[PDB]
């Protein structure tokens, strides 16, 4: 998260920290959010050979009692996710068991441009900076679709355009999969943006994927 503030520990109890394993490289990391006690929503590009989810984290380098480290049994990447257009960047993760509900861990129960939304994550705090030890959050402005025209594959139906180009505030690498909340309700999922982090950026529009989401939650 670029240009954000460190959150008060555990004030975002639905936040999930994902460690993703691949066969041919070291671990990678993403965000995500708990929407059922055994389901986490994240971005499809965060898929890998296997994933571990940590709930209840603030400083991800110091283990504490709030932590619940949970195995992911199955990954449900959206079947139409496209590695060229980046369309349908959404994935459900089924946890091996249901998480415990604590003060630090809970689910996130399932807008005109100009609205302020917020997004949290452990991602990099600058284009050349490492991932953040702690959960940061930033408030970002919802933009008209034309603000994102330079992303040639952007689609107003499938995606949100987020971030005032006049501010340096933005999500960045490692924040992928985290929810964008507008009015305390998840509206988007961090997906992609420019490599130099100049806003706006592109978020998955959750509402478009709701039937698919409900589908997976009923068949599993
Ligand atoms: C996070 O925890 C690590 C290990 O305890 C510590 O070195 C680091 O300074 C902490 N960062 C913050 C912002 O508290
Ligand atoms: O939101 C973003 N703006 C730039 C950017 C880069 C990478 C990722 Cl995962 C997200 C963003
Ligand atoms: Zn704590």
């Amino acid at each position: 998260i670029i240009g954000g503030t460190e959150c008060k520990p555990h004030s975002r109890p639905y936040m999930a920290y994902l460690e993703i394993v691949t066969s041919n490289g070291p671990s990678k990391f993403c965000g995500g959010f708990l929407i059922r006690r055994n389901f986490v929503l994240t971005a499809a590009h965060c898929a890998g050979r296997s994933i571990t989810v940590t709930l209840g984290a603030h400083n991800i380098t110091e283990e504490e009692d709030t932590w619940q480290k949970l195995e992911v049994i199955k990954q449900f990447r959206h079947p139409k996710y496209n590695t060229s257009t980046l369309h349908h960047d959404i994935m459900l993760l089924k946890l091996k068991e249901k998480a415990s509900l604590t003060l630090a861990v809970g689910t996130l129960p399932f807008v005109p441009p100009g609205r302020m939304c917020r997004v949290a994550g452990w991602g990099r705090t600058g284009v050349l900076k490492p991932g953040s030890d702690t959960l940061q959050e930033v408030k970002l402005r919802l933009m008209d679709p034309q603000a994102c025209s330079h992303f040639r594959d952007f689609d107003h139906n499938l995606q949100l355009c987020v971030g005032n180009p006049r501010k340096t505030k933005s999500a960045f690498k490692g924040d992928s999969g985290g929810p964008l909340l507008c009015a305390g309700a998840a509206q988007g999922i961090v997906s992609y943006g420019r490599s130099d982090a100049k806003p706006p950026a592109v978020f998955t529009r959750i509402s478009h994927y709701q039937p698919w989401i409900n589908q997976i939650l009923q068949a599993n």
